[PDB]
């Protein structure tokens, strides 16, 4: 359903496990953009690597506390993560996009309240992904996959997830 995780993937990665792909993408990002609409809140939070072309877009209803207690917290609803290369667009252009969208995860269903601060799952998922540690995102995807089918996991390949009705190949 709409409460079920849905994954898109370039056929480039059809034989990759989700864990292997996420670990390598977060290394590609390493240890332009912002919020749409912004300045500090948006339906998208997008970031470009300085280290490589790597870029992500977090989608949902996201909030950044800036200097307000609890400081430097990203909280709210995280519905989607899109991973790939080269951030484009912004508020002005009808939203952020990726020049090359490698993999996306939708219907994540994550919602972290401000009171949890940087302890929130949304904060940890997004901060990890851009600080060379996709472990938090992997844990949430693993749980969502097992909610559909317990023989699935982040160690499933993208084409195994397609065969299980979760994932969808896109052109390379």
């Amino acid at each position: 359903g709409s409460m079920s995780i849905s994954i898109s993937y370039s056929t480039t990665y059809s034989g990759w496990t989700v864990a292997d792909y996420l670990a390598d993408w977060s290394a590609y990002f390493g240890d332009t953009g912002g919020f749409n609409p912004g300045p500090f809140d948006g339906s998208q939070y997008a970031l470009q690597s300085t280290a490589s072309d790597a870029a992500f877009i977090a989608g949902g209803d996201l909030h950044y506390t800036l200097f307000s207690n609890p400081s430097h917290t990203l909280w709210g609803k995280l519905d989607s993560i899109a991973l790939g290369d080269t951030l484009t667009g912004g508020a002005s252009s009808g939203g952020y996009a990726l020049d090359s969208q490698e993999v996306s995860f939708s219907n994540l269903g994550l919602d972290s309240p401000i009171a949890q601060g940087r302890d929130g799952t949304v904060h940890k998922v997004v901060y990890g992904l851009m600080s060379g540690d996709s472990s938090a995102l992997q844990g949430q995807i693993d749980a969502l996959l097992k909610a559909v089918d317990p023989s699935l996991s982040i160690n499933s390949t993208f084409d195994q997830l397609a065969a299980a009705g979760v994932a969808h190949a896109t052109p390379a």
